[PDB]
RNA sequence: GGUUUAGAACGUCGUGAGACAGUUCGGUCCCUAUCUGCCGUGGGCGCUGGAGAACUGAGGGGGGCUGCUCCUAGUACGAGA
């Protein structure tokens, strides 16, 4: 009947600031996981969750889109995972979308720059996460 | 080709011949380079005995233009775009 257990089940969101890697961690997630043959660049309009026209010319998430993967581990320590990733966007004229896919997740994974780290945005999916109380963690 | 020759016509001016920063069609553009100048190319002599070659280099000339794509780099900057 159920193909995976409820307990590996992941309903997660890749929140953060404008082109901290957002879009590109979720490329390289899907490639790691087999789903897409080519990696593909967020510059070159390759990437698949920048379905948009406009998406692809600006290089902008304008929307929230959904994927799936199956994360066994690194060496395949563990059962494969259905991961549920809607990535998100951080441009502040696009605040109900990052809000309305935050709400149903489960988990939260925060991108942050280096050169950067805490930005404006970021602080904004922070307050909006917290008071959701979405359980988070952090990639640079 | 235009402008300004001789032909002809229009409009206008004049009685007229003709005329118009008015127009219209047609209408002969010569020269074997002496000298300077310049581009080449040599003959004479000189450079202190004659000759063959290899050069140094004062000086002079030629050449000096730039686009686009990618990498750095979606990097610095920018809340962003
Ligand atoms: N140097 C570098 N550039 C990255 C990295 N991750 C993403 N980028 C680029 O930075 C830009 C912004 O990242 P992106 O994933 O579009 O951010 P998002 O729009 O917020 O999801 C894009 O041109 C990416 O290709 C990284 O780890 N290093
Ligand atoms: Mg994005
Ligand atoms: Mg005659
Ligand atoms: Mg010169
Ligand atoms: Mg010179
Ligand atoms: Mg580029
Ligand atoms: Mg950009
Ligand atoms: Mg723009």
């Amino acid at each position: 009947a159920r193909t995976t257990p409820i307990a590996r089940y992941r309903n997660i969101g890749i929140s953060a600031h404008i082109d901290a890697g957002k879009t590109t961690t979720t490329e390289r997630i899907l490639f790691y996981t087999g789903v897409n043959h080519k990696i593909g660049e967020v510059h070159d309009g390759a990437a698949t969750m920048d379905w948009m026209e406009q998406e692809q010319e600006r290089g902008i998430t304008i929307t929230s889109a959904a994927t799936t993967a199956f994360w066994s581990g690194m060496a395949k320590q563990y059962e494969p995972h259905r991961i549920n990733i809607i990535d998100t966007p951080g441009h502040v004229d696009f605040t109900i979308e990052v809000e309305r896919s935050m709400r149903v997740l489960d988990g939260a994974v925060m991108v942050y720059c280096a050169v950067g780290g805490v930005q404006p945005q970021s602080e904004t999916v922070w307050r909006q996460a917290n008071k959701y109380k979405v359980p988070r963690i952090a990639f640079v």
